[PDB]
């Protein structure tokens, strides 16, 4: 049970998103219906008042969190990958537009998995702004816990992989469109129950085992990682 509190360009807070520049649903409660209209940006998307200012090259932030801001987070044992995707405004996220921004699953040399250091981040987690077409956009982050992922959803309602699901309206202004953006997947859509990562069972297999969900990263992304940028106690 997680939501997004607001963003960070380059390192400065935005201020609180929630309901103005993130499409919030009204609570923390997971996805879990993968043919759901509620998987493109969760249970309450519309259109919210204000869209944050940013150029290519830029480090956008995600930053979550449980019950209040810059508390526990997530749960510890909502063990599971970490993506973020985008699409243009236009769409409102439906058809074939979401792609690939990053991707965090396991960690072999930490023993850790996404969700675990998005914890010890602070709810913070990032990518590189890339060189697409100036104008509106909506960045899609998910956060996939698995630990009740060893059913389907779709066969047995009360366990499946849960998604915590959310969307940013972003505006890129500066940019040289160098590196277009290309095709994506649908959500709902990309993922069914046979895809990888879907279902998995984090007590019996290696995490070492665990392959994510597709789509693969974009060759055209320009970074992105799970790490703090901002200390919000300061404020
Ligand atoms: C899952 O979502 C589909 C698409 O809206 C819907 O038809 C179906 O009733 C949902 N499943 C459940 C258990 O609500
Ligand atoms: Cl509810
Ligand atoms: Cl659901
Ligand atoms: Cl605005
Ligand atoms: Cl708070
Ligand atoms: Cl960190
Ligand atoms: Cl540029
Ligand atoms: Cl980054
Ligand atoms: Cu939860």
């Amino acid at each position: 049970h997680t939501l997004v509190w607001g963003v960070w360009v380059n390192g400065v807070d935005q201020g609180d998103g929630r309901n103005i520049y993130i499409r919030s649903p009204p609570n923390n409660n997971p996805v879990k219906n993968l043919t759901s209209p509620d998987m493109t940006c969760n249970v309450d998307n519309r259109v919210v008042p204000k869209s944050v200012p940013v150029n290519a090259g830029d480090t956008l932030t995600f930053e979550w969190y449980h019950n209040t801001r810059d508390d526990d987070i997530i749960a510890s044992s909502h063990h599971g990958p970490i993506a973020v995707y985008i699409a243009p405004a236009a769409s409102n996220g439906q058809g074939n537009v979401w792609v690939k921004l990053f991707e965090d699953a396991y960690n072999v040399t930490n023993s850790t998995w996404a969700v675990d250091r998005l914890i010890t981040a602070h709810g913070q987690h990032s990518v590189v702004v890339p060189h697409v077409a100036p104008g509106d956009y909506l960045f899609r982050a998910e956060i996939i816990a698995l630990h009740e992922a060893d059913s389907l959803y779709s066969q047995n309602p009360i366990r499946g992989a849960q998604f915590y699901i959310s969307c940013a309206q972003i505006t890129i202004n500066s940019s040289d469109d160098s590196t277009p953006l290309p095709a994506g997947v649908p959500f709902p859509g990309a993922y069914t129950d046979s895809t990888p990562g879907i279902q998995f069972n984090i007590y019996t297999t290696p995490a070492t085992s665990y392959v994510a969900p597709p789509p693969s990263v974009w060759s055209g992304a320009l970074g992105g990682s799970i790490a703090q940028v901002g200390d919000a106690s300061l404020e």
